[PDB]
């Protein structure tokens, strides 16, 4: 049974810099995104459930996926994008308790993008927001990705607030000035985070 340290943040927060920091302490992380990309690559139940949907020549002749050409007619039709969750929704459930599962550090660190919003924190043990002002969110999308301001503020009002996020917060890590000062929370954290994982199993009362 593994500890569940669960990772968000909003775009641009640099969820990636955060992770990989724990990733060097030790810590196996389990992105939500990658899991959600593997349950759907050549081989996958819901390739097949697919075909069965939505059409045979859905996917590719090698088996894979035609993934950002099934990703259009599906925003041609998103009455539809509810029904593909269904199926990928609980795989994807399977996939990252297998994962967390098999990890072997102390504790594991779950990267969820959409933590908030579908209230995942219900499934961690302890929640770490990495957090930026919206003008850092802005900013760093709008090199990263060459888009416009109005592009990133589009998104912004489409993902939970700042505010949301910490009010689910166990602990918050600041992230708005260089990829390296983050070196002393992390250790911090990470101090802490093994403390708590060892003794969660057989704890006989809160914190």
């Amino acid at each position: 049974m593994r500890y569940i340290v669960a990772l968000t943040g909003g775009i641009g927060s640099g969820k990636s810099t955060v992770a990989n920091a724990f990733a060097d302490l030790g810590i196996n992380v389990i992105d939500a995104d990658i899991i959600a990309r593997q349950v759907v690559e050549p081989g996958a139940p819901a390739l097949h459930a697919i075909a069965d949907h939505f059409g045979a020549n859905m996917i590719a002749a090698d088996g894979t996926l035609q993934r950002r050409a099934l990703r259009e007619r599906i925003f041609a039709n998103p009455e539809e994008k509810n029904w593909l969750n269904a199926l990928l929704h609980p795989l994807i459930q399977q996939e990252t308790q297998h994962q967390i599962q098999q990890a072997t550090s102390p504790y594991v660190l779950w990267v969820v993008p959409l933590l908030v919003e579908n209230s995942l924190y219900k499934k961690a043990n302890r929640v770490l927001v990495v957090d930026v002002s919206p003008e850092t969110q802005l900013k760093r999308t709008m090199q990263r990705d060459d888009v416009t301001r109005e592009h990133v503020e589009q998104i912004l009002a489409a993902q939970a607030t700042r505010e949301a996020r910490l009010a689910v917060a166990d602990d918050v890590i600041d992230n708005n000035g260089a990829p390296d000062a983050i070196a002393s929370d992390v250790a911090r954290l990470h101090a802490h985070y093994l403390q708590l994982a060892s003794q969660f199993v057989s704890q006989e009362k809160p914190e």
